[PDB]
This record gives structure tokens, sequence and C-alpha cells, in this order.
């Protein structure tokens, strides 16, 4: 069975600490950017509101076969109605999914037990499990989960310092120095349900990452230091399937679903993390990074630049 990786690591920054994102991240950086991954739980009384726009958010999610690569049938492309859910209605979807796959109240599974079931079904071509991934949802769509003084949106007074706020995604630095800057983003939404997944990959640019779960259950990462991209790349070729090995990476990497058991036992070094709601997730340049949802949650992400 399934051998959990071992932590990333945790920061708990004082309000000291918590004042500037970009200063915060550089002077922790002699350690995550040796783990890929870190999570960062700020202090309790930060807790900015859900502002986006509950009424109107609706979308269609994506679906996702888990063992669509294992499996490599009768009128095959059409494997699956398509379903256009609410926020509301994706939700309960997603909660009866969980209570049925596992016969218990949502919140009483393991995280631990969930993500045993994942991998094992990653893997299993007895079985057959399709689940729903709301993910890559504009926030020019409804509006980001943080508030914005954009004046779309009511924001209360208590409400404002979030909107003020450094860590919130929308006033991460995003512009990349450039000659062609001279010359000549948002962040995105992820609605998730268990087992709903995101493939290994690595940022355009090689970008840093910043990721905010808003609510819900948590989401398991798995992260790779830089130092070893090109280790993880080498056992990616070896064992991606033939007709996917020569294409491009930007193209590969919609579909290098890996256990990280197996990048572990071939020497690539990997750390997880359960990133609980109000918690974030920082992602380091050209840190590799894959998970998977334990139940009905909301996260937002952004790619900035130092
Ligand atoms: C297009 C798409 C479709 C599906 Cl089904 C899933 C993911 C995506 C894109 O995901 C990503 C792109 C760049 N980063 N990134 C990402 C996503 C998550 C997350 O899902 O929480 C975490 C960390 N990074
Ligand atoms: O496209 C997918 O389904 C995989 C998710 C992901 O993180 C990626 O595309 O690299
Ligand atoms: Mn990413």
């Amino acid at each position: 069975e399934f051998v959990p990786p071992p932590e990333c690591p945790v920061f708990e920054p004082s309000w000291e600490e918590f004042t500037d994102p970009l200063s915060f991240i550089g002077r922790i950086r002699p350690l995550a950017e040796k783990t890929g991954i870190c999570k960062i739980r700020p202090p309790k009384d930060w807790q900015p509101p859900f502002a986006c726009e509950v009424k109107s958010f609706r979308f269609t999610p994506r679906v996702q076969r888990l063992n669509e690569l294992e499996a490599m049938r009768e009128a095959f492309g059409f494997e699956q109605a398509v379903r256009e859910y609410t926020l509301q209605s994706f939700g309960e979807m997603a909660d009866n999914f969980k209570s049925d796959y596992f016969n218990m109240p949502v919140h009483m599974v393991p995280t631990e037990l969930v993500e045993k079931e994942f991998w094992r079904l990653v893997s299993s071509i007895e079985e057959d499990v399709i689940v729903e991934y709301g993910a890559d949802i504009s926030s020019k769509d409804f509006g980001s989960g943080f508030p914005v003084k954009d004046g779309r949106r009511k924001i209360l007074p208590e409400e404002e310092e979030y909107a003020l706020s450094g860590w919130n995604l929308n006033n991460m630095p995003v512009l990349e120095q450039s000659v062609l800057a001279h010359i000549n983003k948002v962040p995105w939404l992820y609605v998730g349900m268990c087992f709903s997944s995101f493939c290994w990959h690595i940022e355009d640019h090689w970008s840093y990452s910043i990721n905010y779960l808003h609510w819900g259950e948590p989401k398991t990462w798995y992260g790779v230091p830089s130092h070893a991209a090109e280790q993880l790349e080498e056992v990616m070729r070896e064992l991606a399937p033939e007709l996917f090995e020569s294409q491009p990476d930007l193209l590969h990497q919609l579909v290098t679903i890996m256990n990280p058991n197996v990048l572990m036992e071939h020497g690539v070094p990997v750390y997880r993390t359960n990133q609980c709601a109000g918690e974030f997730v920082v992602t380091f340049p050209r840190a590799y990074h894959s998970g998977f949802n334990q139940g009905y949650n909301f996260a937002e992400a952004v790619n900035f630049c130092t």
C-alpha cells in the first residue's frame, strides 16, 4: 500500500513576520527551496471573508477518469454525460459521492485513507472511478475569493484590510522583468471534490506560485525540489507511455500522473502536505508538484515573481 512521503515544512509566522509576503518567502527560501513546496499558516486572527458572487457562480467542471493512463472500449470518447453545476449543487454532488464511496460522513474519512485509495484507484484496471473538477476558473468570471477594491462588490470596513493585504492573491506581483516589457495576469479558482486532482507540472517561466484554500476539506500536495527536476523528468521519460514520451513538456504535463512512491523508489525526493482551509502553499521555481482534493473545497492560486 501507499507509503506517505515525508512532510514538507510548515511555517507559522508571527504578526511581525507576516507583514510582507515576498520578504517572508525570501527568508524561508534556504529551507523551502530544498523541499520544493511549503505550507504557511497565517496568524490565528487573520481570517479573510469569502467574496465570490455565490448566487451566480455556475460552471461546467471537467471530468476525470482516475485510471485513464493505466487503461491505455465500445464508443470511447463519450464516457460521461455533461453536467453544469452551481457552487451549492456541486457541493451536494461532492459530499454525496464521498460519503457513498466510503460509507461514512465526509469529515470522518481519514486523510490517509483517501490518499491510499486515490493512488490505488489511479493504477486500478478493475474499477473505473470518475470524478469532476471545477478547475482553472478565472477570477474575472465571478470574482476572486478575496475581497478586491474594484467597486464590483461591497466591502465591509472590517474586510478592507484583507482587500489591501499583501497576502491577498490579487495583490501579488506578477510582472516579469524583460526588455520586451519595455518595448510592448489574475488568480485562478479551483472547486474540488474527493479524488479530483492535478498532475505533475512546473509553472510557465519556472514561476513561483502561491495557493490559498478558502474553505472546505484539505488539498493534499506532493512537491519535488528544483534540484531534482531533471531526475523527475528522466523517470517520467523512462516510465511514461511511449506514445506520449516524445511530446513537448507543455502538452505532456496534461497527462503526467505518477505515484509518488514510484518517484521515490527511483531516488527522487518527494515531500507531502495536507493544506487545510485558511492555509497557503508556496511552490518554488521549477519545483514539480501534484496533488488531489480530499473533498469539497475552494482554492485560489496565482503565479508571482520576485
Ligand atoms: C487546467 C487544469 C485542469 C485540472 Cl482538471 C486540474 C488542474 C489544472 C491546472 O492546474 C494548474 C496549472 C498551473 N498550476 N496548477 C495547479 C493547480 C492546483 C490545484 O488543482 O489545486 C494546484 C497547483 N497547481
Ligand atoms: O490537465 C490535467 O488534467 C492535469 C492537471 C495539471 O496540473 C496539468 O495540466 O499540468
Ligand atoms: Mn501549479
